[PDB]
């Protein structure tokens, strides 16, 4: 083979290595395996993998239309200095409340929101988007929020509120801090750390107690 | 069966997370797969596996005259306020120059320097303590460098050098801020981000030149 649909021997594509992160490289080959067809990249960054068609991506951003909840993406994480690469499922797209933007659940479990220009549309997702998840516990969320989607049970938290909020199964002390549509900053009082969360996730002892 | 060597049922362990980072929980059963023994875990936050034995690591930090180049370790990463787990190899134990830290190979191919305290080892490590790392790149650095060992190739580098740096396959004009052991500091210009990078990387451009 040298073309499937528009993937194309020579062109560039961002493909996810064993670390999880994805890199920009070029599609050398295409290989037939039973019923389907594998993707053999060569990556900017020294090595070569052979992906299915949902470990690669398209080098270029979608149109944010053909986005919707569900949806299969690559997504940049900026981790301070460097920027990463790494997937996940849109979980909003743009509107008045998150001042038109991408919610973006990631496979590790982080949220974060995003512009249509930090996101790239995975080639070949899988007909249920979340059944390449590989963590179970993240998997089982996205599928219920997936299912569940036009319902969204969140909590109501307000700057400066003092709550307990989990992490790696202890509850700390922790306040409120900032909300961002459907994130909220919370401060951890004991180490003074940060993280955005999702309001409709149960680590926040409001939304935990609810349930 | 309920035993094997010092792992026992109920015991806390440390167990890796199909997102390559480390979580606590407790070993809940052992299981006689093929020709040798799998771990459950379930994790203090969420989630339950069955892992191998090299996919565990005990709960404390090792004694400092158990450890050698070639050790498979849990290390913490700090991402300025989070904190992570991480498996790495050891490639230095403390000594003078190093000013008493263990330097530690993760296998995402990033080095740091660490205290005995911030280690944790992995309870069945395979023969070839390599032969487990995924990223085929960082394995062959490894085995590489464990097998080469005391012959430790670097380049000498000083503060304020200009050199030239690779980052996803392009070579950035970059310059070195610290020197601290076998780690250098380095500056790219273009974007202005830091990042430490091991004196042995051939992503110096004078160690790639080095002949
Ligand atoms: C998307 N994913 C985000 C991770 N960061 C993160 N994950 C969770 C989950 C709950 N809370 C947090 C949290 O606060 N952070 C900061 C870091 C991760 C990463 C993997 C490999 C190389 C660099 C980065 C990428
Ligand atoms: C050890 N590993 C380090 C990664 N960070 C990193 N890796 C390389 C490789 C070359 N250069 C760098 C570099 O500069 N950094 C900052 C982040 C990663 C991580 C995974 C999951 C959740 C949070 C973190 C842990």
């Amino acid at each position: 083979l040298s073309k499937d649909g528009d993937l194309i021997v020579s062109m560039r594509i961002l493909g996810k290595k064993r670390t999880k992160t994805w890199h920009k490289g070029t599609l050398i080959a295409i290989q037939t395996v039973g019923p389907g067809k594998k993707y053999k990249v060569k990556f900017d960054n020294k090595g070569k993998s052979l992906l299915s068609g949902n470990h690669i991506a398209y080098d270029y951003h979608p149109p944010a239309d053909k986005l919707y909840v569900g949806s299969r993406v690559v997504a940049k994480y900026k981790d301070g200095n460097q920027v990463w690469l790494y997937a996940g499922i849109v979980a909003e797209t743009p509107n008045v409340k998150n001042k038109l933007r991408f919610l973006i659940f990631f496979d590790d479990g982080y949220a974060s929101y995003v512009t249509q220009s930090e996101l790239y549309p995975i080639c070949r997702p899988l007909k249920k988007t979340w059944e390449d998840i590989e963590d179970i516990s993240c998997r089982d969320f996205i599928e219920e929020y997936v299912t569940a989607y036009p319902n969204r049970p969140m909590v109501l938290l307000k700057s400066g509120q003092l709550i307990k909020t989990e992490w790696e199964g202890t509850w700390w002390k922790s306040r409120v801090e900032e909300v961002d549509g459907s994130l909220v900053r919370i401060l951890f009082l004991d180490d003074k750390r940060c993280e955005w969360i999702y309001r409709g996730s149960t680590r926040l002892e409001p939304m935990f107690s609810m349930k």
